[PDB]
């Protein structure tokens, strides 16, 4: 009997070293395997039909839907400690009524500055660009003053669903899935400002999350735009960084980040499922065991009486006030088109290949298509 886990690089040695007190205390080992997150779903998708999946993956709440009705995940039943994590958390890992994660922590995107190139945070969307092309031409090219993964609908979001984009309607029946806003007049005032900072040459069409990551770890990027997941990377890296809720898209008008949910989840495929249900229920859920996972991966915690011991820590502070305006990631079924969809259309802005009104009408098309054939389901 093994328990086996895949997670990203931010929780492998944490989740192995609990695994080893998980082993001290049941006896029960635990191997946790390092998977790029990028991969995670789709190696999953894959894998756990065959019976090659882990038995608890650790990831992003917008997969619950998909995964749940395509019968991977298993629903977590009630456990003592489930009152101790806070609502926002427990609907994000929860679908058609039923909760299939035990979250860990809650996250939104923020700008990120280095200190060496940044004295005050810009007011302004038009401030970041003015101050990132005073960079630019400053220091002759050798440091990028804004760099972010810009073609991923989710660095993006902030922009799109800041200006009044959505993703799907939201009724007292829960979101509509018919109705896509991805391309109404807000969507499009956003990936406008995403063009227009193409076009002044604030970024680039090349930019992409390692190649603003590894500039920012050298010092030679100003601002990116990032969550709390590399925050540790930056101070092993020495860089005098700040945090602050991306800039008014105009003023007093915020930006609008995603907000995501990480936690775990149940292989319902897996021969070990019910001890790997009491590891996370009667295990990770603890106050102690999700305390050791916040000194490891410092990002918001979503047991409340850990977030308390830690609500000072200035990096808490300034991506929650990031998070406070954001909207939760939709976790339907539906939303599995949703990312390559726009992930296309802003390839093709960002390259202008199309208009921003073109290349939006086609996502929207492209994800109503997916939606209608049934992309979501897997057999
Ligand atoms: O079609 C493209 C891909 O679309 C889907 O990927 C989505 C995810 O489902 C979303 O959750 C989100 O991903 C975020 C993620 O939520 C966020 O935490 C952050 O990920 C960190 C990670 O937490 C951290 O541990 C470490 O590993 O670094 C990651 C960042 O590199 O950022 C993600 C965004 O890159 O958005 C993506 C789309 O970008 C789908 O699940 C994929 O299968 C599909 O390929």
């Amino acid at each position: 009997t093994k328990l086996t886990i895949w997670c990203s690089e931010k929780q492998v040695d944490i989740l192995q070293k609990l695994g080893e007190e998980f082993k001290a205390k049941y006896g029960i080992p635990v191997e946790v395997q390092y998977v790029d997150f990028g991969s995670i779903k789709s190696k999953f998708l894959t894998a756990a039909p065959q019976g090659q999946g882990a038995d608890i993956i650790v990831g992003a709440h917008d997969w619950v839907g998909e995964l749940a009705v395509n019968g991977l995940i298993e629903p977590i039943p009630n456990f003592s400690d489930l009152k101790n994590f806070y609502d926002t958390a427990l609907k994000a890992f929860s679908y058609g009524g039923k909760l299939y994660g035990v979250p860990y922590a809650m996250e939104a995107v923020a700008l990120i500055y280095n200190k060496d190139y940044v004295d005050s945070v810009p007011k302004t969307m038009d401030e970041l660009i003015e101050k990132a092309k005073q960079i630019d031409e400053e220091y002759g090219g050798e440091v990028r003053g804004f760099i972010y993964d810009v073609a991923n609908f989710y660095f993006s979001a902030p922009f799109i669903l800041g200006y009044g984009g959505y993703v799907f309607k939201e009724t007292p029946q829960g979101l509509d899935v018919t109705d896509i806003g991805l391309a109404n007049e807000g969507a499009v005032k956003g990936a406008k400002l995403i063009k227009r900072m193409i076009d002044e040459g604030v970024l680039t069409p090349g930019d992409n999350y390692g190649t603003m990551d590894s500039m920012f770890k050298e010092g030679l990027a100003a601002m990116i735009i990032n969550g709390l997941w590399a925050i540790k990377s930056y101070k092993d890296a020495g860089i005098n960084y700040g945090v602050a809720p991306i800039p008014e898209l105009e003023p007093g008008v915020p930006a609008k980040p995603f907000v995501g949910v990480q936690g775990f989840m149940i292989n319902a495929k897996s021969p070990n499922k019910v001890i790997a249900m009491e590891f996370l229920t009667n295990f990770i859920a603890r106050k102690e065991t999700m305390y050791k996972i916040y000194l490891a991966d410092p990002r918001l915690p979503a047991r409340k009486d850990v977030l308390e011991l830690v609500k000072d820590n200035p990096d808490v502070v300034a991506f929650t006030q990031s998070a406070s305006m954001g909207t939760p990631m939709p976790n339907v079924p539906e939303m599995a088109p949703v990312w390559s969809a726009m992930g296309d259309a802003l390839s093709i802005i960002i390259n202008g290949q199309a208009s921003v009104e073109d290349a939006l009408k086609e996502a929207v098309e492209k994800i109503k298509a997916q939606i209608e054939k049934g992309s979501h389901h897997h057999h």
